[PDB]
């Protein structure tokens, strides 16, 4: 609407394959679309010393 600015209402950010970021009357949390669970945290598992 504005200039199609970068924040808009677009998508969830840049979660990973199979995490979706939904905003329920609690709180923005994640649906995690294969195995249906849910979370609060971003999802980030990344051990680049490991």
């Amino acid at each position: 609407d504005s200039f199609w600015n970068p924040n808009a209402f677009e998508t969830d950010s840049d979660l990973p394959a199979g995490w979706m970021r939904v905003q329920d009357t609690s709180g923005t949390y994640y649906w995690h679309i294969p195995t249906g669970t849910t979370q609060w945290e971003p999802p980030g598992r990344a051990s680049p010393s490991q």
